[PDB]
């Protein structure tokens, strides 16, 4: 069938996530149909372009069971990215609940974000031994600063929808009506000078390859027995005992 | 004539944008004035300068005619950019009114910045077709935050005295008399300090060459004809009627 | 003797300064005991460190009277800086009064803080004619944002706790047992994902040779009448008559 669902308001296109059994959290269709839908938004006469999950989460992360396709995912998940930081239209995410791990580097690779009163964001990767991209880090680092991106992501702390007004990770708190009328307002302005901005903005360094120590601890992490703990752990229903291995 | 006024208590020089009449736009006179004023600031004991705007606005922007010089403007703004940058002398804003476009600019130069509760700012540049240099918009980055940056620069959203003061913008809400009276005591610290500080403070990475892509999509803004139409629909008391091109 | 105090509960570490006789500044005895401390954390089960002070202050700067490694002092706190930055473990710093000059460094190296309502942050280096490394510059810039560290470095301003948890240099107010509940948490995390968070954050930049006319304005400064100036001035409990030499 399909993940999302596209509609156009005269120049603004929406664009809504349709997994909401699982919560939107992502797989390679969801992902395949996403990167289609944005690199065709410009067929129409669209000028910006509103991101949203079907439901109450924006999108709570990654479930690729029973994915038939899971071993392109991480392929096709760089692909969307890109996607989005290619397009000449500005992209609103209308975070209209918890946008979690995969979520969370989604509605941050929006351009703009009107979130939920009830919302919040989240790296849980230090409950499951994982790693991030240095994209992930950095942008992350620059929507909420340096000393709240240490604690969500050394400790896997919550950014709640008032925090992230203030620290500018939201734009606005509002709803998907409150997205779309702001990307009409959007649509109305100067695209080239649109485009020019978005380009420096995403060119301020985020976009780092990783160093080669950060390699180094990345493959360590995603290796290690303590990712499988994790998922044993949940499995059981018991809190995981890790060792650092 | 003159476009500015110079006036010194004790070790505090105070230099006053005087175009109240085009709200403090900058022209080349103006321009040349305002570097000739920096570049002597330290002929005298002054340790400090309070840069300011006389009436309702700190600068509104750039106005050229009917400028015999125009021509040189861009390259003149440049040097009074050079100027500040270089000066020993802290040089501390007040903005004592609205601050947009080549006047944010002014103000993002100043070292610290004192601002009027009713003062705001503003790139209008998506409303006009235009693009910006990096310095712009990486030293916006760092004042207000990577997110609000994002808005201010896609969608001309307008930055209140009260949140400048939240993301550290403004340093202070207050008067022409406040901030005189901060540079006083700051005119009592030890120079060479200051200095220091001042040289390494703008040297994070904001002062940047722009990347290829970054001159190819500036270049096609400025030379677009929806330029021409932001500037026929003002004319016209209509709305502009973008067509990415 | 010894100037910390180390103890263990489960696996947590918490090291205490404790040189409360002079506001727990820094000398070559308590830097070589601290950083053998950081070294040796993981000789235990201890999964994450608080770091804190004795008495009313965490670190009021430094003090090398009359210390008989004083010309060792420089060189020992870099190692100290080091050593922090390298360790696997997570350091928390219950900042429980205030940090200063050396203090704040210290309290910038620390991964995470929770500080006392009553503590403050300040680099008073204009008021000392001195000059600071390129990391304190940056790091102070990430944690407080850029705007506000200009005011801190150009003009002695103090941080409040308030204002600090509102910019994230303060993760959370509270006291050394709201940091050490914390660490408790922290250590029943997954090790080799908070290992590679804190290599990447760590990496952000910060880390940073000074460049050629930092290094020039760096030793003017250092080398000036001025630091002499403010030394005897304290002395002799007058304000200082400083030159810019
Ligand atoms: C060029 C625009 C851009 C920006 C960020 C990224 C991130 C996405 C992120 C995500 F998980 F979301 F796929 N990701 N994951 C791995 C990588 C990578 O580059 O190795 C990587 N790169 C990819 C592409
Ligand atoms: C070295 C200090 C410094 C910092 C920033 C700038 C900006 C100013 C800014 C302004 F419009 F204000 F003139 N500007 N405009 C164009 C450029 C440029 O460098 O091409 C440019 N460079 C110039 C100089
Ligand atoms: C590699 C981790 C790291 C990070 C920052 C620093 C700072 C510490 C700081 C302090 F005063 F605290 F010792 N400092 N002082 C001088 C220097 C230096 O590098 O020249 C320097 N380097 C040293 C080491």
């Amino acid at each position: 069938s399909h993940m999302i669902g596209i509609t156009q308001a005269e120049a603004v296109l929406t664009i809504e996530l349709q997994r909401p059994e699982r919560r939107n959290a992502l797989n390679s269709q969801l992902v395949e149909e996403l990167t289609q839908a944005i690199r065709k938004a410009g067929d129409g006469s669209a000028r910006a372009i509103v991101l949203t999950g079907q439901g109450t989460a924006f999108c709570a992360g990654a479930d690729l069971s029973g994915d038939a396709f899971a071993a392109d995912y991480p392929d096709r998940l760089i692909e969307l990215h890109k996607a989005m930081d290619a397009s000449p239209m500005p992209v609103v995410g209308a975070i209209n609940g918890p946008a979690i791990g995969a979520g969370l580097q989604l509605a941050m690779q929006c351009d703009l974000r009107v979130v939920a009163p009830d919302a919040f964001f989240q790296f849980p990767t230090s409950k499951y031994g994982l790693a991030l991209d240095n994209w992930s880090i950095r942008r992350l680092s620059s929507l909420v600063g340096h000393g709240r991106a240490r604690a969500m992501l050394l400790s896997a702390e919550k950014l709640t929808a008032e925090i992230a007004l203030h620290t500018g990770m939201a734009n606005r708190i509002g709803t998907l009506a409150d997205a779309q009328a702001w990307a009409a307002e959007i649509a109305r302005l100067a695209p080239l000078a649109i485009q020019h901005a978005k380009r420096v903005l995403n060119d301020d360094g985020a976009i780092e390859e990783a160093w080669p120590a950060h390699k180094e601890l990345f493959d360590k992490a995603w290796g290690s027995q303590d990712v499988i703990e994790a998922q044993v752990a949940r499995m059981e229903k018991r809190p995981p005992k890790f060792q650092g291995a």
